[PDB]
């Protein structure tokens, strides 16, 4: 909501202009102490929680561009590109279902003052290019991160781990960004911790039940769990629900974590004018589903069931592509 | 098409003013001998076809209301009774899913004498009511019905469902009804020979490829592969392809056995003003499915598909009557 106020009085951390400005109402989303029960309770319940003090990624706080060239090494990292502020990611596997699918984004390997330079190249001729970059933390960077890696607070996210249920920890992901950067509107298949870093970046989180509302792409598109609805300029008329669509939002910066939970749509962007952005993402698979199903099924539930219906009717048909059309044919006068 | 002459110079079998009028066009099943290469490809094809001499039910031509009243012994016998001319069916242990289902057709078990007399107090107060006899010929009816029954023509149908590669024999259906009966369309998952006795009836053979344009109901309705369409009204706004429908037809008589292939949609009325009617139906189960699966796929394969599919999520979500709804929130602008 209100800006928050940076200690020792160096101002506003953000001021309003620095947010996009979309259609829909959002309410905040919790900031709590990892030490509050209610906080424990939402994790427990699937809803999002910010939490403030957790120390997860501590030793990371002095990361930025010089300190991370010197010291995470030699080696490749995968950096993403975007002619716009949106991140177009899709699933290349899947591109062979939709020939006519043409990519938005692209990929390429550097190393990492390769990337510094790159960034600072854009920002000194504003050519709104954007870029990304992403890289497993693991024993393939340098010494010095990973003495740093080694220092988040294991215990607490072990814990966490434990005491839902959850699967193994998928991956552990770090996240460089631009000033401005977006990741539109989608969901995952696993429960997330997302560790800010430098800079604020704002998220908007979406329940699994407004899948009516966001209307994602086929199961078998290389867009697959994302939203196909334009938040900056919406099709009404193909997407007459998202004009019913409510989230919850806020401004995670250093030191903040979030939790968002499985199945929860998620939309974060790099604020305007703010700087780079550093995260850091933690996945976790999730419990297996309890053996005794209790009715009515919870939405995102559904959401799974409509995945396999999906997915076992493209293998059955023999070819994606007939999907849509037997999924109307079963519906029109029969079910509608 | 033209009306048959009967031998003897006994003029026509039927005249045009004896068939219902439908909104669709249709064209002629072929009429063929048995011994026809022709009939054998169609069959094997499961396209339909009338045989004129397969002899199959030949010592039941001598079968009326007086031969059998005497003959069939003191059983009980389920009548169908019907208010109008369409006999409305319905699957008792599916009215559970819909409380709202009001049955029109009513079933009640009397002695055949009972069925006799109640036909000719309808006939003489033309009551407009219409009845429907149906029994399983087996040891339990008497023993000259026996000795006819026996007498079939084992020999070819045999051959026939060994040829084939068909299942077992399912049910064996002894069909007695009145003038101007209509059974509406519908679908059956079994292969059937229709074999006609008494009387003359109007077979019009839809299919399977013409899903789309006769809306069976939902499969957890217990009118469940009954087309929802009014072939007397048609609401061409709910059921807008159904201006689309085109049908197989042919009238059966005394001699004829009609092939009714698995999944063919199939609509049978008595001749108005042609007396009562006799037939004996034989129920196959289908051949197994061939292991190794041809694409693209074939209509029927795609109906079946269809039908998998609303049973599972009926099963999923613990309630056939939220098919519907995930369905639609599915499709709703993803597939459409
Ligand atoms: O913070 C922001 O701006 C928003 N970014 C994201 O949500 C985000 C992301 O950044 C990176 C990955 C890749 C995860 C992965 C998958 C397979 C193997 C390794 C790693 N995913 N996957 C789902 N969401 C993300
Ligand atoms: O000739 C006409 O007017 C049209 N009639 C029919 O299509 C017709 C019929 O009459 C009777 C039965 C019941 C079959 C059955 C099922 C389970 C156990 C025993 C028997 N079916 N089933 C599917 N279609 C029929
Ligand atoms: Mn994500
Ligand atoms: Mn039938």
């Amino acid at each position: 909501g209100e800006p928050r106020e940076e200690a020792g009085a160096l101002g506003p951390a953000w001021d309003e202009s620095q947010l996009r400005s979309y259609s829909f109402p959002t309410r905040p989303i919790p900031r709590l102490s990892q030490s509050d029960p209610r906080a424990e309770e939402l994790i427990e319940n699937e809803e999002p929680v910010v939490l403030t003090d957790t120390n997860l990624v501590y030793p990371a706080l002095k990361w930025d561009l010089e300190y991370l060239q010197e010291n995470i090494g030699n080696g490749d990292f995968s950096v993403y590109s975007a002619s716009t502020h949106k991140f177009l990611y899709y699933d290349e596997k899947k591109m062979a279902n939709f020939q006519n699918f043409k990519p938005r984004s692209n990929r390429e390997e550097m190393k990492f003052h390769e990337f510094v330079e790159k960034l600072q190249d854009i920002q000194q001729r504003g050519g709104e290019e954007r870029l990304y970059l992403q890289q497993t933390l693991n024993d393939t960077v340098g010494r010095k991160i990973v003495m740093d890696f080694l220092g988040f607070n294991w215990n607490w996210i072990n814990k966490q781990q434990g005491k839902r249920g959850w699967g193994q920890l998928t991956s552990n992901l770090l996240l460089i960004g631009m000033e401005g950067n977006v990741t539109p509107a989608h969901y995952d298949e696993q429960q997330n911790f997302f560790a800010q870093i430098k800079g604020y970046k704002r998220c908007i989180l979406f329940p699994p039940d407004q899948f009516e509302c966001l209307y994602p792409y086929p199961v078998h598109h290389p867009c697959d769990r994302q939203s196909q609805v334009d938040f900056d300029n919406p099709d009404y008329e193909r997407f007459p629900n998202f004009q019913n669509v409510v989230g919850y939002e806020t401004v995670v910066g250093p030191g903040d974590v979030l939790y968002i939970p499985m199945y929860w749509w998620h939309h974060i962007e790099s604020l305007l004018n703010g700087g780079i952005t550093i995260t850091v993402n933690f996945w976790y698979k999730g419990a297996p589903t309890p053996k005794r199903i209790e009715y009515p099924l919870k939405a995102h539930q559904k959401v799974a069931i409509m995945r396999n219906i999906e997915k076992m009717l493209g293998e059955a048909l023999g070819n994606p592509q007939e999907v849509g059309p037997l999924l109307n044919t079963m519906i029109k006068g029969r079910y509608n």
